[PDB]
DNA sequence: GACTAGGGAGTAATCCCCTTGGCGGTTAAAACGCGGGGGACAGCGCGTACGTGCGTTTAAGCGGTGCTAGAGCTGTCTACGACCAATTGAGCGGCCTCGGCACCGGGATTCTCCAGGG
């Protein structure tokens, strides 16, 4: 028992990304511009 | 006075409901790409509507005046508003409906495109 060695002791008890992005998208840009009303849009407003 | 009996708290075991993570399935929204066409914009011409020079006058600033009715401060009082609480009802805290809202279908109605002739 007291001779040798073996995992039989538990352990003690150690340790063992938030930089985030923006979001939107073109669609959702787009329905706001929609509802803006403007009947056509260029591609450099978002 | 010595020991006895019973029940809610102290200790403890049961249950068991409640969630922490990961992972797969599947629909919807987002992502990407092409034909073609309509919107952007150059080149230009012009005319006519202002941009500008000069004559000929009304008018704001000028220079001053004689006051005149409205504006600031001096008392002064007195009608009224910010100081306790009993109240007691105007109204809010929690629950239980059935009805208007949610939303989709059949149809009538209506809005739009084309390839031709008319």
């Amino acid at each position: 028992s007291g001779r040798g060695k073996g995992g039989k002791g538990l352990g003690k008890g150690g340790a063992k990304l938030r930089d985030n992005i923006q979001g939107i998208t073109k669609p959702a840009i787009r329905r706001l511009a929609r509802r803006g009303g403007v009947k056509r849009i260029s591609g450099l407003i978002y």
